[PDB]
């Protein structure tokens, strides 16, 4: 284990993982400026620490609506963990349940809402596209039967981000063989045998009887995607929907306090991991904004690697951060136990830079430990 | 092939241009801070999403002095395009017209004014370089007597720019033949092979028993550019154009104002792609200055290659966007489908964007989707 | 040879040192982002000369806590120099002894409080890291008692920093025998024959007959640092000690401030030479600001690598500045000798740049030679 | 003559020369942060130009301290520009006079002042250092009866600059042989031979029957440096000398408005062209301030390569502009041929960037034409 930091295991996914897979998770939209700035946004503060004050008994843990969680994490949903690594959902929702945090299921996922609530009793959270009412409804339900604690609405994938990686491979749910489908497997052996024994991974919650290969089910999902979703649909999952609600996707404080007016319990900032739009702003431009114009929970993700980076957006304000590549480059490289590891050690960078900024107790981060830049 | 991009067809003209060619499109003045500048200057601006708004049904088209368009794009003038393609001309007029956009003609073009009119039916623009009023008003009679609809004046080569790609390739047009030359064109059979069948583009605006020679329509045209075009001559133009009228080339709100003063019906903001100035301010830089003084169309160019940098523009106040290289480059790599098939990217891209917004309609599009920066 | 200034000393270290042993002195946390900013934020200063001075003579001299000394520079306490010079804590002491400045001996020092007094004859300053009353008690009396004038308390190793060169190298206290380290050593001999010749360095104020190796040294001393120690553990330390006392590693006049309440001399900003932190600011954000709010002696390292570095934190207040890696440079190229040369040079690079901005006296400098940029 | 800027002539002097010549020509002080910086301020402005105004007619010409010339540019006084190419203060000094400019002869030429005034009738101008007031009022009054008209004092070599290059290449005037010096020879044949053929160049304002070598001439030269010159000798020097006297190497208002109190009829601005202190500003940042304050002739150089870079000068308020490199580039390539060459460019350089502009008169030039970046 020569692993130190999330970047050491996104070196180790790049050498297991085929090119094509590999840039399904690491590309972004167009010329990729986003997910950069998503990472340069960081550097604008610095730390002002607080010295000779008394840190030897740290705590991590905190409120996520109103619930305690061992710290201020949540591995965020991200579909298709099936190509990274054999039950790759099932994976990740364990090791975020023994690092004491929820895990949030998407519903791109290879393994279906109530499989997941069978097999890991976490704290399992939801999350849902802009979708047409009908099967929406059906996917609700089953989290609602099964004990999911809060949902999450997804909307910023109305149509797809352009993301060019994919175009240059032909990376498309109809995949067949080639020259380069071929050339790619056979370089990746570990990763390939993992395939084959396997077989092809499944939209699971788009499976029946007769929707029963992965080419009929994306078909299937990409029908069901509506663009028209508005502010009155968003009032009819809130009457749907009895638990916590989070609205996902948002950059701005206008869009966040809207959300909250229409029954929201909270919103995520979100740029999609620079995947959408390529010139969007990252969510920590509006993270202070929208934390002092709502007053409630505002969760963020989209470029996060670092505790220090977690950490500046705890003390804008934000209640917790939501890990994308991050932990999906443990599973990717080293399964369940890589998902363990990385989440071992962010805890243990988190907890480190609470130490040297002189902040011993987790919610008492504030600005006042940040210098502007 | 695997063209996604304004880019890719760069990559691919780059590829069958000769050398000495492609510096003539690429090149800018001097050192190519501007050129660089004009990219860069997009990256001022970032989106701020409006989420949960009905984005099912989307349109692009607009009205630019008053004229409905399929999108609010204009391929506009640059010279010498049938060093690029066969009747290169042509070409991006029959594109541009199927395209549903408006197409301008050089004064410099290799196609004269009336063979363009009889060859093409769409919506054609006639640009004036600053001339004596002699042939000036030659080539604007010609171009009123045969359907075209827009003149612009292009006022910044009274004196041409500093171009150092082309002296140090002795690109100039008394050409002759070289070691490099020859080499050139041996490693560009393509193109070499397309120039042998079909001879030396000519000046077809300057064609005439004693301007036989492309040296001596280049002699004549030249010996034609007047300096002392002032805001009198424009008045004189102004007189003598009854339809539409816009001014090219400023990089001034208060040029723009004083245009308008004049009687223009509306400028182009531009510094004619890097060409001429190397240290001119892009005119982004201009642009809602621009706007909010006039109160009349202020069009742009210069530095557009993604459908971002053209949306952006629009949110600031622009009423279109006219391009020379990106057009182009889809025209040198693969003629007239080259250049409809950069217009298809262009149109889809700038349609996706308006998606990724949330912003439905393209005339409702504001600062409000900006962040300054 | 071709040492002219501090870099070509990092050269000649680089050459002889292991690449372990090199990648301690030289790394700091995490990124690296800290190191790299504690240098780039020299260039937010500028001089502007004043010209018709006469700068004929030249002082450096200058009083550091009411005591003179022959220029406003101090070598600064670092542990474990033993490893890049036989007796190198003593090395550096005599050089700067020569050169007339003060030398501070590090805790973690290979030559213990009372041997490095027992050889030296200059102004010896003793670090003490946050550790528990008892054996702190017991190093600072030692200090006293054999005739050191300032006690520096370093605030800023509560926790040890995250320095990913040492975990890649393996580089850690139980160290074995590897590959790659008979490797490192085989390519550096005169370094190698050096340490096989004079035995493993030793933690000199943490030896008995109990903690007979440097592995229970070092487990000794980290089981001693005291993540607690606060403003009462410091009235504790400044009623215990009865000379001089500063504060090493603030990053606020805040705190600066309450240091000097709680009857600190002086303090010292510094972010550990980016070793701790990677994302704290630089000491010179805050140089300016707490010398205005404390009027008390303010020094400062982290990042001095040239004269001018120097004479623009003098022109900003502080009282005098700390070499880190600069003179450590020196020494694990040509041991005490290469010491002197350093000191040699920035001397002499001081009082150039003293004569180049027209401030003969070093004790008039002001921000008024200064532009902000 | 594949030239067509002042940096096709640096590359063809870097060939041309000897390394360790092209370095003394070439280099700055440290690290050479200060002569990128010269280059770098210039991109903190744009243009604005200004359309529709007649340029058919443009004029250069201007009044520098009364008196008009061709265009607002003069060689500068330069060093041992003997070494670049035979009789090279003759080669400058023709050049200038047919461009219709002044020439600054430096007290460290390689030609006296009075063999050049007897061999060149320009306008010529003879630049002093700071220096012991006997031998100084000798050189004063040989340039007093040989029709030098204007008098400069340079302010900023008290003490040389720390150039690191000369001291990598032991370039110092006691020079004799070497593995390097021979092979540097040899590497550069056709300097090598007319280095033989006309001798080591001569101090030739120090030389004498008693002083009769470069040795004995430099030794004579560093002994009359005066670090002690003030505001007093600057009063007697304003007496001594009855026609213009400027002040050069000022980089404060304060210091220009200070000069002009006692008596200088203008100022040069000036940091040595980056090779006396490496973190000096650039004298653009305090021109328009300088020009604002005094109102009397504020001059300027250090860093200016582009016609471009002229105007802005001009545009903030510079009476005109000296080169140091730039017209040095066209000595050590092609001698006196070169220097024309040079200012051949960079006339119709500035002609050229008026014309695009707008401005047809160079007096006419004001920040109106400038964005502030
Ligand atoms: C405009 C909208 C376009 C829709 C965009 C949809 C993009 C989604 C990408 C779909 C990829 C489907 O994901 C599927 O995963 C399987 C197993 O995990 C992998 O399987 C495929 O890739 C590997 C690459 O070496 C090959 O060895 C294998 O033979 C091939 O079938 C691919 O990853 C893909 O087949
Ligand atoms: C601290 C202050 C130090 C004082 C600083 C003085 C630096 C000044 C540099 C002095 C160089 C004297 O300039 C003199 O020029 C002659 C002819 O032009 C050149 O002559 C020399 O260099 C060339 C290099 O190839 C050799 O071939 C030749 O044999 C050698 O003598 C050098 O340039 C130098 O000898
Ligand atoms: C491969 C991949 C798949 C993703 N899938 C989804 C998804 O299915 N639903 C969703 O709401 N967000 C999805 N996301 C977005 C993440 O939830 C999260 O917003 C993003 O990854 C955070 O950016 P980061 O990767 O830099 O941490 C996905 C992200 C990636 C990288
Ligand atoms: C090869 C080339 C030729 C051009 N010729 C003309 C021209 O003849 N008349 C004109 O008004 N502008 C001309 N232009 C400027 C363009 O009309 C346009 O202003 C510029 O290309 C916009 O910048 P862009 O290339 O970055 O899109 C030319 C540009 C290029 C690159
Ligand atoms: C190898 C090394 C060891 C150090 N050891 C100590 C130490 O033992 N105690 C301490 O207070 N500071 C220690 N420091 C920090 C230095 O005292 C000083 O604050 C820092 O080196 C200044 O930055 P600079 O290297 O850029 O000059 C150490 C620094 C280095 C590089
Ligand atoms: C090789 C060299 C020798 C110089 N010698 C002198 C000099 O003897 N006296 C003087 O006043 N300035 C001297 N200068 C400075 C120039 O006069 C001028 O200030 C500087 O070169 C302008 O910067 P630039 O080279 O970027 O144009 C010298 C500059 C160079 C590069
Ligand atoms: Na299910
Ligand atoms: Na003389």
């Amino acid at each position: 284990q020569n692993l130190f930091n999330v970047e050491d295991y996104r070196k180790l996914r790049q050498k297991r993982l085929p090119k094509m897979v590999y840039d399904y998770l690491e590309g972004g939209a167009e010329d990729e400026y986003g997910v950069k700035h998503n990472r340069d946004v960081f550097q604008q503060w610095r730390f002002k620490p607080k010295r000779l004050v008394d840190v030897s008994r740290r705590s991590l843990q905190a409120e996520v609506l109103g619930k305690r969680q061992s710290m201020p994490l949540l591995i965020g949903p991200t579909g298709l963990n099936g190509a990274l690594w054999p039950k790759g959902d099932l994976a990740l929702a364990r090791a975020a349940t023994k690092a004491g945090i929820p895990f949030v299921l998407s519903t791109a996922s290879n393994m279906s809402i109530e499989d997941l609530a069978r097999q890991c009793d976490g704290d399992l959270w939801f999350q849902l596209y802009v979708i047409h009412r009908e099967i929406a409804q059906g996917m609700v339900l089953k989290a609602l039967h099964t004990g999911y604690t809060t949902l999450v609405l997804t909307t910023d994938v109305a149509v797809n981000g352009y993301r060019e990686r994919d175009l240059h491979n032909r990376f498309k749910i109809p995949m067949s063989y080639s020259a380069k489908v071929v050339l790619d497997g056979c370089l990746h052996p570990r990763w390939s045998l993992d395939f084959v024994r396997h077989g092809m991974p499944q939209l699971a919650n788009f499976v029946s009887s007769q929707t029963s290969s992965l080419e009929m089910q994306a078909a299937l999902m990409s029908r069901q995607m509506d663009a028209s979703f508005n502010w009155e649909a968003l009032r009819w999952l809130r009457d749907l929907w009895p638990h916590k609600l989070l609205v996902k996707g948002l950059l701005s404080a206008e869009d966040a306090d809207r959300c909250i007016a229409e029954g929201a319990d909270g919103v995520i900032l979100s740029n999609h991991g620079g995947r959408q739009l390529d010139c969007a702003i990252s969510p920590m431009e509006v993270l202070a904004q929208s934390v002092a114009k709502t007053g409630k929970p505002v969760l963020i993700d989209s470029g996060f690697r670092r505790g220090s980076d977690i950490v500046k957006a705890l003390a804008l304000g934000a209640e917790a951060v939501l890990l994308g590549r991050a932990t999906l480059y443990g599973l990717a490289a080293r399964g369940e136990t890589g998902v363990d590891e990385v989440l071992t050690l962010l805890k243990a960078d988190i907890d480190r830079t609470l130490a040297q900024i002189g902040c011993p107790d987790i919610t008492s981060l504030s600005p006042d430990y940040l210098q502007n830049e």
